[PDB]
């Protein structure tokens, strides 16, 4: 019965969802009572007819930046940058700029004063480019202010951990945090090996979408994860003291909120809201005008464990794909929504309520 409720019940969260969102294919993976359980749904390729497995490698998007979290939160507890370090201190490039005044932390929870959503098109995956965005770019108000989700925010959040610890973020990943989590069906760089495993992203009229080259894409979303390995992160989110000390601290890193907007509590990565709360509030906190909009922040009196009766949670997108992950901390719940469709975080969330409700009810 309690395999069969679990299928019942994730098949019912996720195959009206999936028909609603013409989702070709979705992965999901729950960690439950220390077990991950997997349900895979449609195709990871419409065209080849490839099956969503387990295995299945999706874009996760901006899911990454809890993997640069990760990282970061390694630099930091590897005493290699601090999170009121300037930014400027982990890159010379960005001495003389604005981000003299720019903290980690306001980089890391999107607060450095108004960096937009993404680099602008004109920004190449280009270390120049990249470096001269950063250099010419000003805050549109003061840092630590508002928060304005923002991947070249948390893109140099990561990318000066990367820097702080004197490595290539991308090495970085592949080399240590990776390993570190035990993933080896994580990728930056997909290898020609797995790529078969690489599900087909799909956009309007089913274009096929899968994510190419950008600045800091690594940091901000470079993760193509199966559900099984991105279920492995949740479980290593869920147990850092499973993980060898330094990783174990890096993930603890991640789990501290440092202001709140809202229902949600900013972590490194990490989104963190009160459970129970309403799918609305969830939603809201993962609604495009909440990523959109800046948001003037309630800064906490001095950083919050993200842990016990909460919901941390990181949507995450490519143009093809669609990735959700939520976890209870303190119920040692955790869940991985991976789809090759870019559909409403909304309905990302009410797939993940609704199993969450269900394991509940
Ligand atoms: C993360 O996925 C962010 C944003 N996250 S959110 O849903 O939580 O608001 C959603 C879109 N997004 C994101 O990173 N978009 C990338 C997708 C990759 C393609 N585009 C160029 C690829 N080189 C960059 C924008
Ligand atoms: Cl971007």
């Amino acid at each position: 019965a309690p395999a069969d409720r679990l299928k019942a019940l994730v098949d019912a969260a996720v195959q009206p969802v999936m028909k609603a969102n013409d989702i070709p294919g979705l992965a999901v993976a729950i960690s439950l009572k220390g077990e991950p359980h997997y349900f895979s749904y449609g195709l990871a390729s419409k065209e080849d007819g490839r099956r969503v497995t387990p295995e299945t490698l999706f874009e996760i998007g901006s899911v990454s930046k809890t993997f640069t979290a990760t990282l970061a939160g390694y630099a930091l507890t590897q005493d290699k940058m601090r999170l009121d370090d300037r930014a400027s201190q982990h890159w010379p490039a960005l001495q003389g700029s604005r981000f003299d005044g720019i903290s980690l932390l306001d980089l890391a929870t999107y607060t450095a004063g108004g960096l937009p959503l993404q680099f602008p098109d004109s920004v190449q995956k280009d270390q120049a480019q990249i470096r001269d965005y950063y250099r010419q770019w000003q805050p549109t108000y003061a840092p630590g202010s508002q928060r304005l989700y923002s991947n070249p925010s948390i893109g140099l959040f990561g990318y000066l951990a990367a820097r702080s610890l004197g490595q290539p973020f991308e090495r970085l990943m592949e080399q240590q945090v990776f390993p570190a989590l035990g993933l080896e069906q994580t990728h930056l760089d997909v290898p020609e090996a797995a790529l078969a495993q690489y599900a087909q992203g799909y956009g309007k009229d089913d274009r096929p979408l899968r994510v190419g080259p950008g600045p800091l894409d690594a940091e901000g979303y470079g993760v193509k994860t199966s559900a099984a390995d991105l279920l492995r992160f949740v479980d290593a989110n869920l147990h850092p003291e499973r993980l060898d000390r330094p990783w174990a601290q890096a993930l603890d890193a991640t789990h501290r909120g440092y202001y709140k907007v809202g229902d949600m509590t900013q972590g490194l990565g990490w989104e963190a809201y009160d459970w129970p709360i309403s799918l609305k509030r969830l939603q809201a906190g993962n609604s495009t005008p909440m990523a959109l909009q800046p948001h003037r922040i309630a800064r906490l009196p001095a950083p919050q464990a993200l842990e016990g009766q909460r919901l941390l949670n990181k949507t995450g997108s490519t143009n093809g794909f669609g990735a959700y992950v939520a976890f209870v901390p303190g119920r040692d719940l955790g869940l991985v929504i991976l789809a090759n469709r870019n559909y409403p975080n909304a309905e990302r969330v009410k797939i993940a309520y609704a199993i969450l409700s269900g394991l509940e009810q």
